[PDB]
């Protein structure tokens, strides 16, 4: 009976199935993809990337990503919509404001800003109708005064729509301290919001503290290492030198503390990045040639090897994605 | 025989006519009046107030405008061509960075963003086709390595195909010298580039050293005086303190020094306004309800008065734009 908004339309909450939380189909910048699509090759080639990539995760098990690309990551929502249909995966899309927002949107108001999510999810993006189903904030440590009203203004919009809050942060300056301290000052849940990037650090002081207060921990850049590429300093910078191990460790660590209901897995994947250095696509796809079927391929077993129950990790992957989509 | 491109498609160089060189439609965001039209009332309130506001600049014998926004003041071509036909007043739309370039562009190499101008000047904005005639750039003082970046980049595109480079800068911190720097160590040409809000200035010094070399000296926000309105900071901040009267002075002095060939004349109107603080087009629509009709009603006929002839006049309105937008 309940019901989730997809690029597609309205679905059934208990057909989301087996969902990544944090994903993107392109990581861009408002407009780009419409002013210079030939940076990506074409914006047919983009498209027919994304949908093999899709294939591939539909076929080792994902039935549904949320892609949290937010207006200033230049989210295209008839992009989405196009490779969901094509792909025969579901796509949630989100409004919110990540690190990027223009001067347009830098001089708004709280106020003038809940209107922009309400419009996103209450009418729809652009001129259409497709509803956003998830808000998506970014702070790195302390938030700016900017980033602030960001945070205010998902949290009203959340608590007006029961749509949930996901967010970016810095996890080595523990970073989803400030967040959530600012979206209980506006009375949000901590079960509607989910402290993404939570899997960049090995703090489990910092991930219990958010779990046991009720927020949802995103272990969400699993394939994210650069061990092997420690050269390439932009590499270096984005992804690391933690292993993919290391990071699944922190999802077998939570579980082993009680928190199974607490934590959402993902990849935070794209298959075009136009935000970052020239070629990064192609360092990527080197690192994990997967894509978002690393997850179900590589980390769920690794997990069951450990000795994970197949429910837990079922819990995980479907219980707990549709619960926090669940509009409440 | 000469050809400038419009957003309504190539015109003779001959009917560009009296032309505001320094204009907006919509001072806004990359995206944005797609996201949210509802900021400036709908699209169909602003695409309105631009189509009366140019009749009204038409009336006053305006015939062409060069809208300046880039990407990332949210040009919109689509509504240029619109309020283009509607009022019958010529646009020349513009390629180029402003100062609000996304992470998208703030990424991309010098060889890179010639492309990205190329694209717009030879293959067309968008999916449109419609070419820009002019490269928009900007700095305030000394250029930040991107901005070092853009005008290396604008300069090698105007080589590459004749068409005009214009700039924003701080005149109080007489940036068009360092810019002016730049373009030559490409090798452009002076007579190619405006350096632009030199009316913000009274130093004739700056000035004249610009025109001498053979810049053109844009003095184009004749209408901008926060007189009257000093308490309001924001309005103090971008309009200031001088009257308009001060700045059309300006014309009269190059004019009186020899360098009638080297000036040109505009507003910097716009008729939304979204990058400033809510409501700024309301105080601004106060302090010039004439909008882009201001330069001719007002600003021509004080020069006149202080005994300005009229074909020196003429040769500034219609012969230095003209030469501009040829591209050379
Ligand atoms: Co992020
Ligand atoms: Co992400
Ligand atoms: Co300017
Ligand atoms: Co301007």
């Amino acid at each position: 009976g309940d019901l989730i908004n997809t690029v597609r339309g309205p679905i059934p909450v208990s057909e989301a199935g087996f969902t990544l939380t944090h994903e993107h189909i392109c990581g861009s910048s408002a407009g780009f993809l419409r002013a210079w699509p030939e940076f990506f090759g074409s914006r047919k080639a983009l498209a027919e990337k994304a949908v093999r990539g899709l294939r591939h995760a539909r076929a080792a098990g994902v039935q549904t990503i949320v892609d949290v690309s937010t207006f200033d990551i230049g989210r295209d929502v008839r992009l989405l919509a196009e490779v969901s249909r094509a792909a025969d995966v579901h796509i949630v899309a989100a409004t919110g404001l990540w690190f990027d927002p223009p001067l347009s949107m830098r001089m708004r108001s709280v106020e003038e800003l809940t209107q922009f999510f309400l419009r996103e999810i209450q009418h729809g993006i652009e001129d259409t109708g497709i509803r956003a189903g998830i808000i998506k904030v970014a702070t790195t440590g302390k938030a700016t005064p900017f980033q602030e009203l960001v945070l205010r203004a998902a949290a009203r919009a959340s608590l007006a729509t029961g749509v949930p809050v996901t967010t970016h942060t810095s996890a080595s300056q523990r970073g989803g301290e400030q967040q959530a301290a600012i979206f209980e000052s506006e009375g949000l849940s901590p079960s509607r919001v989910c402290i993404g990037h939570s899997d960049d650090t090995d703090d489990l002081s910092y991930l219990t503290g958010l779990a046991a207060r009720g927020y949802l921990v995103g272990l969400d850049r699993m394939p994210y290492s650069a061990i092997g590429l420690e050269g390439d300093a932009s590499a270096l910078a984005l992804f690391g030198n933690r292993s993919w191990q290391t990071r699944a460790l922190l999802i077998k660590a939570l579980i082993d503390r009680g928190y199974k209901d607490r934590i959402l897995v993902s990849h935070d994947w794209l298959f075009g990045f136009s935000s970052y250095v020239t070629n990064i696509m192609d360092v990527m796809d080197r690192i994990n040639p997967d894509g978002m079927a690393f997850v179900p391929l590589r980390v769920i077993p690794f997990l069951r090897e450990k000795g994970v129950p197949p429910e837990t990790l079922a819990g995980v992957t479907v219980a707990n994605p549709a619960r926090f989509l669940s509009p409440t």
